[PDB]
């Protein structure tokens, strides 16, 4: 996926609890962190969607890998639909 669309989705993590500023945020670093582990897959797949302004079904915002797979999947959005 393009570098762009990775750092908005990686983006999209930290708003969740206000980061970016002293944490270096990678592509690898699955979605799944170490903190109350709560699903956030609802928000997450909603604030991708609201942000990029595309269509992301649940089925499709089910098993989606690591972050590349996620920038991966959208740009494919941004070009497709659904």
């Amino acid at each position: 996926a393009k570098k762009e669309t990775i750092d908005k989705v990686s983006d999209i993590v930290k708003e969740k609890l206000a980061l970016g500023a002293d944490v270096v945020v990678t592509a690898d670093s699955e979605f799944s962190k170490l903190g109350a582990d709560s699903l956030d897959t609802v928000e997450i797949v909603m604030n991708l969607e609201e942000e990029f302004g595309i269509n992301v079904d649940e089925d499709k915002a089910q098993d989606i890998s690591t972050i590349q797979q996620a920038a991966d999947v959208i740009e494919g959005l941004l070009e497709k639909k659904a």
